[PDB]
């Protein structure tokens, strides 16, 4: 049963970048934290396992796993019905903008319809005036952008089938809580990015190819667009600040950022000077190349299957809002969110250079 | 030279006037039909080569579903269409509250679906495609008039889904150079309409009573006003997108705002009859003055749960690039809906 | 004690039936229709209280789709029917080939989507279930003439989303005490079979022909074999099934075998015309003795893939157990359905 | 001649083996790849012509999933696959009852858009398709042993789908003549075996219990018996049956049976320990015999609620016609996985 007092957070898409901050973050607030894992055929849980009571032998304490999927309506409402949740984040998704191109219909069923299957599971649980749930909004909706900077009245124009996907939750999130008040918010957050960052993310591909190059076992790597302009912070600071939502007397969307626009090229330039190389561009478009100062050797190039079809030029996330509400601010900046990236690859990459 | 056309949703209201519409340019028109436990080709039979024995002539039909892929892409090889009028749809916004994971898998992902099968089938550089999107888009409007820079705020799982479609065909024709558009159209009716839409649901319930065959009738929101026009003339601006230079986003609108009572009090007043209203909310009944007769009663099961209380549309984009403009205004669709149903009453009490 | 049904598919052939033979029965019967441009309660609008105004008295219609799951659990958790009939389905075997996926969502996974549907609404102990089977699971016989043990052998689409459903049923049976049955029907027909099936198609066209509607009309396969019932005793089969006092599945058949071939030449003797075959295979023609005109040839995409040659059900287990038997047998079931079709197409020559 | 492989499922304990043993063969090796939020490659991730920057040589991935049609045509459309070897799949039975329908979606359904990708991609003539059937399918054995026509009883939502999966697959070939076959393979191992699949857990918690970093596990069923083989040596036999000049389905197993119980007796004394058992049904529980410790108990949570309590298989059909044998038994199967694992957990206390 409920009872005030009684925290119990249900997360899903827990193994991803955020929900493993988020969980560490719960966890230290006291919540029982309950996450959905897919099923797979080797463990997916490798952000999180340092988290279980017993990580040698995987028996759990007050972090909990259950085995499910955004596309099984029965699995979300035997879970919700079984945890009786009082804070549900939806973080599952296939998250991956270039991916969404060629896996459009999949990222269409869990991005889009998935967060519908997860409130209608609320509601079929009875748990509508019991539960507080917060979607994944991204600024990948604000696409081709409509007003610089963005805020939470910039109109919406996604540029993928991931943003278009997302922009269908975001609605439908909005139609619960309009429709059955439900407290139902949507965190419209900026890029944020982590040691713990998805591999074939722009910045993490960076900072471990960088890696890899400062140990010898990388010569060069390719990138797309080295000019796409990109609001990054750090997902620690972000998750907080989607608990923070879920702590405001009322139920509101918010923009999540930094406020502060960096390009894929200033990201790599910071990350190679973090192993002692200065990058010099040289060419244009897809001959565009990086060549270290000090060495001559060309370190960076561009290939056209990373571009996106329909790219997302610049963003940049006006919080105001946030900050005046929730009492949010980011923590961690551009520089240091390089060096920290950087670094923890370093460390990884010598440890195991398959990694 | 060669036009041949393919159209979900041939067998629903709009399916069927444009049906009627291309086969008079000359075109071949394709169909995609629902296997139905009964033949659900009724606004269209008449377009069989010979409807006694249901055999085809310029209008050929396929079985699929916008939920099956395979389907899809079968029918378009088989088709090469060259414009292609995506109006099939789950397109009742009450029963999308609790259809609402269908209607997004019909509305929104089947949308993509058909798209992907263009694309699958080799045809993003050469196929026209329409999208059938929605005032209901607009939703809790953000201004009077409606206009294609309005913002989008839906109200329902069908707008959501609605929503989805229409940005899947934008990055569609952004991404692939796809010829896609959308067809913002604003509420339109006909004899055709379906039964329990509010126009068709008020036009069938005054001719029922007009013959006696039925007494009193329930609706739910009367204040909901809306932009209403004639189906017929609304296809017109969908193939009227489709010959445009390039493709563009377009809404079609008569900017004229009326409400359900309106509506109401309009139909009553074909059959003689003036509608006074007692009481308030729930308890609101339309009675007719010159009988005392109660006729016109309020269920709130027929409310949705997030309504969309006005819509009007700003049709001056459409009307200056495609020449567009409505030829039925509401006066006369009211009066010919009312005929028109008296007409199929008269035939056959329970239909 | 509570009788109240839900039936999924209750709009079709022996949905009609059941829900007319629950009612008379004293059942409260719940049916889901799904949402569809026109109605599609056709064969039930006689059921409804008031028939002019569509008005439910203890025939009470939801809609709904097996493809969403949660509708189902909405549906069934303001039901709580204390028995439940599946019977929706895409149930046409030619088509399953074109709409295989969308066959396989309906027939195969909206079965489970049902059960799961009971577990959610805990009622897994407390209601009665039972799930539309057909002989079409013997597809190419291991046995004949084919029972309960009969090993599976299904031959389409169709076929093998009705296996996983039969199985799907025995394993909620089997792990959760779910009194769930399959009825494994044979062929079974009425004046209410869908037209594209073939016994209809045959009434349909001989009632045409005899009415000068038509002159000629074409089959597939005219050498399959079938067991043809009729749908009005085997609805009865279904309620005992679930009358027993443990959950067994039951074939259910009539025994006698007749080709293709033979319900056309009974069906034209009942408009006086006797048919004579001349010619073989895709060649092969029906001609009529008496005025020498064609009415009958062969067309190839009529065809099946994977033919299903030959069916005959052996239903000892129910007349043991349930003390079962049909009353209808082939020649006044060929009677009944070209009658009807006479009747409705004098009063209606495109239908 | 162009030997180009395509494998769903690469990633798995199968797909990593057969990708070995075809890129050894000189095929180019193609597969598919789920998205995930971290790299799924492990097993995999040595095939790579460069394995510290994944740069791929005759091993080449491609992100996708069984559950969406479009993804699986272009794949399929610009490798142009000889051979498809179906292995994806959610393979885990306990977790197939919790994840019904995406099971069925995937394992069933997804078998279903695969064949369909090759027919639209007009490959029917030009591919040979595996498909990857289970021991599961037998379920309650209807035979002893089980061969290619012992009857199918499944037991599970994985038993269920994969039966339609079976059933897809025998109607693509009779209806459309695509060489397709049926892998019936019982359980097959390897160090490479998911984690809770019950060897795996066997040997894993038996290593860790030798290096000190485990006290004792918990197991369900400690009588179920099984027919255990070595991954290794079955995926040549899936090779085989793709090689074979007609397409027809084998059962690959060694026909030894062994219970979990032996498998446990054997695991702990390849580490130097005896287990007595004491206890019965969920109270039993296995003692070290040299310590007194107790290192196995039971919980009821790993039962199954249809369990499969034997399965022995016939392999006569593919000594004859493939001469395929297995190489590893039992006793050694058991010796390589404790090894392995030991090996593991030395590196890694959390592994
Ligand atoms: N990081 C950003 O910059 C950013 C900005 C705004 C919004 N977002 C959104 O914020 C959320 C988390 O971001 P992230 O960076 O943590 O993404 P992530 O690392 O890609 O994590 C995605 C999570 O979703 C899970 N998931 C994927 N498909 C699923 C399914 N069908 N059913 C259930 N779970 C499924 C993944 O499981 P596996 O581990 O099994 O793959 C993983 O746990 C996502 O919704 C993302 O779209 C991200
Ligand atoms: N009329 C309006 O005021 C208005 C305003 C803006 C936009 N729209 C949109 O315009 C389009 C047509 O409107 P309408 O009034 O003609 O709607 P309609 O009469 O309800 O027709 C809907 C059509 O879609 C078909 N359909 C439904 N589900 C399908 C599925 N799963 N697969 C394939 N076909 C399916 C229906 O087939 P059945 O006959 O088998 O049900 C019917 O042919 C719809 O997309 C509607 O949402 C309508
Ligand atoms: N008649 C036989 O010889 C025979 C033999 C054995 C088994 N069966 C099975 O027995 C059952 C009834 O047979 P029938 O002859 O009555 O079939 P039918 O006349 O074709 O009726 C099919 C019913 O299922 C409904 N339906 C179809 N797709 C649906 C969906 N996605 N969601 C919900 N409802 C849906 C149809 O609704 P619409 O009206 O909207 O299409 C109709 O009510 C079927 O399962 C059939 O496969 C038939
Ligand atoms: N091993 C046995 O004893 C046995 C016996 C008979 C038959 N089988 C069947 O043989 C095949 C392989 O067995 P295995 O032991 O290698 O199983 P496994 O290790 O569990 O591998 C399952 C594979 O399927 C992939 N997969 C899961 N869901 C998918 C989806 N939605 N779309 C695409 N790919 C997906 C998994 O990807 P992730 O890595 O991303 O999870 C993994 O590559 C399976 O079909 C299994 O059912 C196994
Ligand atoms: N541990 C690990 N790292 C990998 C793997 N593949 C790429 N990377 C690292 O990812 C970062 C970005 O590389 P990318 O090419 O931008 O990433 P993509 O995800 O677009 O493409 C990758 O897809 C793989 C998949 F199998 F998923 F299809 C393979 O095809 C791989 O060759 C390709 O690079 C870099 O740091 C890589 O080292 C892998 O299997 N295991
Ligand atoms: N021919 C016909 N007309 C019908 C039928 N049901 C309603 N109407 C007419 O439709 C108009 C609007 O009525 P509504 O109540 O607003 O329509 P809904 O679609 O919301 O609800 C209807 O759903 C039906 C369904 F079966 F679909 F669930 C039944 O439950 C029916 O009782 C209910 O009215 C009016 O003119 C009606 O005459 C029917 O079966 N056959
Ligand atoms: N009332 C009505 N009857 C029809 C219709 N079409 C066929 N029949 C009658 O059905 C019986 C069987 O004919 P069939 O050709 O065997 O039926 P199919 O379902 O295989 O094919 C039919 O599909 C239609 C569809 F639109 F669904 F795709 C059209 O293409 C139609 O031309 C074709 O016959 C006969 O008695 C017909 O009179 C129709 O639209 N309305
Ligand atoms: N590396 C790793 N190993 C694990 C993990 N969880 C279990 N094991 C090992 O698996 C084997 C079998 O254990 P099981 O309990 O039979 O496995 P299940 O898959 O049924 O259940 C597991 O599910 C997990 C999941 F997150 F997926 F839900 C967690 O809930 C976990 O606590 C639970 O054991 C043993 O050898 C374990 O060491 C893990 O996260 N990382
Ligand atoms: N993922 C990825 N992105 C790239 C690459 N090169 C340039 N970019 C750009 O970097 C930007 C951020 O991309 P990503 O990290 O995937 O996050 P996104 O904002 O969600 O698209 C996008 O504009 C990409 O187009 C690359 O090699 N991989
Ligand atoms: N369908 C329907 N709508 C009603 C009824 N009573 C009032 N309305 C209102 O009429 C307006 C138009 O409804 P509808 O014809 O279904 O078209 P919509 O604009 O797409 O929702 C909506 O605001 C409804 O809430 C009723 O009985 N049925
Ligand atoms: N539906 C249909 N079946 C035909 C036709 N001609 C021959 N048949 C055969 O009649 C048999 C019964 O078909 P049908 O009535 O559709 O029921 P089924 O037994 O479920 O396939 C099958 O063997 C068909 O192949 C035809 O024109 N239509
Ligand atoms: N996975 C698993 N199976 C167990 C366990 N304890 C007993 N078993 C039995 O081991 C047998 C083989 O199980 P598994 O390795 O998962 O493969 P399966 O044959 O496909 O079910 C089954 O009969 C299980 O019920 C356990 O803890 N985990």
């Amino acid at each position: 049963l409920y009872f005030q007092g009684r925290n119990v957070a249900l997360i899903t898409g827990i193994t991803g970048q955020d929900g493993s901050y988020l969980a560490e973050f719960l966890l230290e607030k006291g919540y029982e934290v309950h996450g959905i894992v897919r099923r797979s055929s080797s463990f997916n849980t490798g952000r999180i396992e340092h988290l279980y009571k017993n990580p040698q032998a995987h028996i759990e304490g007050n972090m909990k796993l259950h085995y499910g999927d955004l596309t099984d309506s029965t699995c979300l409402v035997k879970i919700i019905n079984e945890v009786k949740p009082t804070e549900i984040y939806n973080l599952g998704a296939q998250s991956h903008v270039k991916i969404s191109f060629d896996l459009a219909e999949y990222t269409a069923d869990v991005d889009g319809v998935g967060t519908l299957r997860l409130l209608d599971a609320v509601k079929t649980c009875g748990l509508i005036n019991s539960v507080k749930f917060y979607q994944a909004s991204t600024s990948e909706l604000y696409g081709k952008v409509q007003e610089i900077p963005q805020k939470e009245t910039t109109p919406f124009y996604p540029r993928s089938p991931y943003g278009a996907a997302k922009l269908y939750a975001y609605w439908i999130v909005v139609n619960f809580r309009e429709a059955y008040n439900l407290f139902a918010v949507n965190g419209i957050l900026f890029n944020h990015e982590s040691p713990r960052r998805g591999a074939n993310f722009v910045t993490r591909k960076i900072s471990r190819s960088v890696a890899k190059i400062y140990l010898g076992q990388l010569e060069c790597f390719s990138l797309g667009n080295l000019d796409a302009k990109r609001d990054w912070g750090h997902a620690k600071d972000y998750v907080e600040a989607m608990w923070l939502m879920l702590q405001n007397d009322e139920p509101e969307d918010f923009v999540i950022a930094t406020g502060e626009v960096h390009s894929v090229r200033e990201f790599v330039e910071k990350s190679f000077l973090h192993i002692g190389k200065t990058i010099v561009w040289e060419g244009k478009n897809e001959n565009e190349v990086g060549r270290c100062k000090e060495t001559g050797k060309v370190h960076v190039t561009v290939d056209l299957k990373y571009y996106r079809p329909t790219e997302v030029d610049f963003l940049q996330g006006d919080c105001t809002k946030a900050k005046q509400k929730l009492n949010w601010k980011p923590r961690v900046a551009f520089d240091e969110l390089v060096r920290e990236m950087v670094h923890a690859d370093v460390e990884l990459m010598r440890t195991n250079p398959n990694a």
